[PDB]
């Protein structure tokens, strides 16, 4: 349901309950949730209407007049009805505030008129003071001058009203710090007010507007300082509603971690996830073209290499895996490569930095593209529309037709593939123009999409135009990745409709025999690692110009709590000696690790781990007889 | 302590024991832990001794040698010693392979010497193979070409030892998806595989690293996915020691709320904080200037705006506020002007937004400064050093003798402000050079730094150049802040050491002859909202300018936790009626309130106050008659 009582602290005891005597805030945060004035504030701030239901003031600024409500009646410690709330009451509160010598008048001394000479003594009847009952039911305050911020001052402790019969008839005892020293009429009674031990409001029923008072009890146990974390203690303890901290106190880092977020994404691992750019098409059985003339331009496009450059600078990334992951988790899982920025290293380079450096040779469009993890580095709508305008006319000059339709099929019944493809047929399209390109999502069942795509073994029944998959590596090398799209032997390409050993007209057209000769020369280098992944990393930047082999993500990235003292366990890529399940070196603590803390021994391990590499890369020397 | 045991899942059940006859992961999960091989690997990555205590490769690649470790020892399913490993098994475990078809092969198939043409049936003696025990310690891989990765594929399940005799003593029945049908010489015994049920490990106390293995069980339940949510439901009671969240599912925002961050700074408040300048300083009982040549340089400096703005440009807030608040609350407390940003409004503008737009008049320093809450806009040391080199001249041409010393009194006894005050002097002196200033912290009593600041009344025994104090509003005006600074009533004259009725030298060196006329302007307008506000605009930006009140800080941005639903709490900044205490419309709720739920609702809090004042400003001609 929700709670109705509040639990909490207060600190400075009440010397007096006379609000008319005394503003200390001692008594007014007794006062404001007991007896109510004239107006309120709302939530927001704004002055609205409380005893007065409405007020107005004059053209000169100097005549303010409130019509209390007339229901309103004071009530007592007892919660007996004493007498109705009427706008004598006013004038009775003020009187006693300058009779009784409070220390809360320099607000309206000098404001209300003839109040001030009647402090002084200059005057000694009170009918000369700017305050008046023009009946029952009528407040009209006169001021020397207009002011603007007069109705903040009608808030204040010193101008709420008081009953003259009440005041007069308990005397000397009227305001002690006593609960039977004043009368109620506001939201709340007060119920209990010991000296150094507790404050207790109880709602007032009869309230004017008791459906706003939503906190039926209230209790505030007193808090002499002597412990600041008896507060945070109370609260995890269910006994107060809400608790102060205090950062400077020796304990605050600890009751950062017990209250802090502890949600934490694994690091990014050796799956590269991608999208399958179909070059080489002649299976059309789920297609949404009609013509032969769609299929044609679509086939054509395909083929051109700005064409493909413009959908991949046209995929929002972050979109696509906010479906998957969460919105928080969209960025943990976001790989710009192939092969892993830091899968190998030479000199302390890792190979997505020379990755990097072997591709802007390919041109100005590559311009600020890390091969990087963590962060959508290609997305870019003002570079995906510079290169479809190369790729339009290029392809225009060819009797091409647009826009170009593109099939994606995706399982129905894969209600985050669904969202994901629906995200990228959103992202291209807006980026490039639905009179441009047309992402065709054709969703399907689990089989169809199955058999059009993961077994269809044979490249000519690969029946799409895009599709998802992925890659893992088998031995800690990038060849491991980047041999997938060998001419003659790579696995990768029946996803792109290319036989492995068919095809020189469409291996020719989207350069995968210059990619050959980058494998080779590569794999030529059997003892020098500078070389052999300088080499490496020369063909991994014609993948990402290709474009064929569009990146999506990795694995990994998955949000998980854990009492795992993070990154003690053994760690590996290939082989079983650090895959998951290892648990030599693993240690466990008693408490949940917190997300900063996960995050600080992350980077703490990234930097250890570059160093440890490099300076293990070097000793391989003295393993040399 | 520390926890020993854990708990946690698995999925899929090993069909098989038999490492050396398949790699599916299903069978390596558990081979990796109780089997070794010759290399592991460390939390790096790294490819560390194993089995293979050092290890050799030859000078043309081609061969490899490991040195095996002497005591290491097979055990059986019951913990009994069965045979020392020797290189042999490493033979045996390889031919094991080939003779049983195995699909883990395809590897090293072709990298070690002869195996491919035994695995065809070229040849049917393993004599042939590039795998030999060259005595009963060390094992001699020859390869057909070099691999810088060769090292990486020794992990793997093909790779690793095998017992003979073990092997042929249990034929059929080895490798059976029972504990008995293998070996163990790893860091873990198998004691429980129960199909469909459980896996657990258990330390093995005669393993040859067993300091390294510092859980002593592993349990795993079977999880078949069919409930998602069991994991971090048994995460919660205790029974895993971790858990995957599964960000699509239904219920991840609950997971993500239960274990998120629930610290909370409330909403900063209309106590302003800052430094007073003492610009007539007559009271020098607490100095740490020795010369009268300091004294007076001291003084003349002080007078001048330059100088008093290279201290403002100089002076790092959120190093000064993160010792008092957290280095997560530094700015949650920060304040650039007087009086607050949105303490009033006019037509949607806030009174910050009137105020910057004042500012710019009086010099290019002020570009990009802003007289709002959260963040330091003043905070710049370049505008803080060409501010000096202005005041340098004009004061060398006055025989000013640099550096200047700058008095700064601290109670000794408050930690935090004496941590305040040091990174106050730290940041001003980096900033502008020890050669040019000098911030002279004086560490004294509680009294005594009272008995030179709060409590020294008469401004003539204000003993200190610099000093933080604040001030608050009393209704809801802007005069309420800028009329401490009026040249004959103003309080804040006596912090400045100039007293209220004298002084007209030196009120008009500051410039407060010039406020006053700013002062007397606004106060006129009694009635136009638009042109009063306008004109205490004005007044702001010359405090801004003049830095007699180098801004610090406000109250509020205090952390906390609470279970009250925030916002709904009637809010004022002068008055009663929205006080902390008050009740009348706070709601609560039964979990707790997190830090992102709290945000969102303060920023659309913040925009609803915004929309409602000036709604309610426009209203406010309703209210005329």
């Amino acid at each position: 349901d929700a709670p109705k009582t509040f639990s909490y602290v207060y600190a400075v005891d009440p010397s007096s309950l006379d609000y008319s005597l005394t503003s200390k805030s001692s008594t007014s945060d007794v006062i404001g949730n007991v007896v109510d004035g004239l107006l309120e504030n709302d939530k927001y701030g704004n002055l609205i209407p409380s005893l007065a239901e409405d007020w107005s003031v004059s053209k000169d600024g100097l005549t303010y007049t409130y019509k209390l409500r007339k229901g309103v009646k004071w009530y007592t410690s007892e919660g007996e009805e004493y007498a109705e709330v009427k706008a004598q009451d006013f004038v009775t509160g003020l009187k006693h505030a300058a009779d009784g010598k409070s220390d809360g008048l320099s607000l309206v001394e000098k404001s209300i008129k003839g109040l001030e000479a009647y402090v002084s003594g200059e005057t000694n009847d009170f009918s000369t003071v700017g305050v008046k009952a023009l009946d029952d039911y009528t407040v009209e305050y006169t001021l020397n001058n207009p002011e603007s911020f007069w109705n903040s001052k009608v808030t204040t402790a010193t101008m709420l009203p008081v009953n003259e019969e009440f005041l007069n008839a308990t005397g000397k005892d009227y305001g002690a710090p006593t609960p039977s020293s004043i009368l109620y009429n506001g939201p709340y009674f007060l119920k209990s007010l010991i000296s150094k031990s507790v404050i207790e409001y109880e709602k007032n029923p009869n309230y004017w507007d008791k459906e706003n008072v939503k906190i039926d009890n209230v209790k505030l146990t007193f808090y002499d300082g002597s412990d600041q974390e008896s507060l945070i203690r109370s609260f995890t303890q269910g006994a107060y509603t809400t608790a102060r901290l205090f950062p400077a106190s020796s304990n605050f880092e600890s009751t950062k971690k017990e209250y802090g977020d502890k949600i934490v994404y694994s690091p990014q691992e050796a799956t590269s996830y991608y999208l399958t750019v179909n070059v080489n098409r002649q299976s059309y059985n789920k297609t949404a073209k009609t013509d032969e003339s769609q299929k044609t331009s679509t086939k054509e496009a395909l083929l051109n290499k700005n064409f493909r450059q413009a959908l991949n600078f046209a995929f929002n990334r972050h979109a696509y895996t906010a479906q998957l992951n969460g919105e928080e988790g969209a960025d943990k899982i976001i790989r710009n490569s192939l092969v892993p920025d830091n899968y190998v290293q030479v000199a302390g380079k890792t190979f997505g930095q020379l990755a990097q450096d072997e591709l802007l040779k390919y041109g100005e469009q590559w311009k600020d593209v890390t091969l990087t993890d963590g962060k959508d580095t290609i997305y870019n709508p003002t570079k995906a529309k510079s290169a479809f305008e190369k790729a339009k006319s290029e392809l225009q000059a060819k009797g091409v037709s647009f826009p170009i339709h593109l099939d994606v099929p995706v399982e129905q019944t894969d209600v985050v593939a669904v969202q994901q493809t629906n995200s990228l047929k959103q992202s291209i399209e807006e980026t490039l123009g639905t009179e441009n390109v047309i992402i065709d999502v054709l969703q399907m069942t689990d089989n169809e999409k199955e058999s059009i795509t993961s077994q269809a073994k044979v490249p000519t029944q690969k029946d799409y135009d895009l599709n998802g998959t992925g890659w893992g590596p088998d031995y800690q090398d990038p060849a491991t990745y980047l041999n997938i799209l060998d001419a003659k032997k790579g696995s990768a390409l029946k996803h792109l409709g290319i036989t492995k050993g068919k095809d020189p007209e469409v291996v020719a057209k989207v350069g995968l025999d210059e990619y050959k000769k980058l494998l080779d020369d590569a794999a030529s280098e059997t003892s020098n690692l500078d070389k052999r992944y300088e080499k490496y990393a020369k063909a991994q930047a014609w993948v990402t110009d290709s474009s064929l082999l569009i990146p999506v993500a990795s694995s990994g990235g998955s949000p998980m709590v854990s009492r795992t003292v993070p990154f003690t366990k053994a760690y590996s890529q290939v082989g079983i000696k650090g895959d998951p399940f290892i648990f030599k070196g693993m240690e466990l603590q008693n408490d949940i690790v917190t997300t900063k803390e996960y995050d600080a021994a992350f980077k703490k391990w990234q930097k250890e781990k570059l160093e440890s590499n490099a300076q293990y890369q070097k000793d391989l020397e003295k393993h040399i007889k």
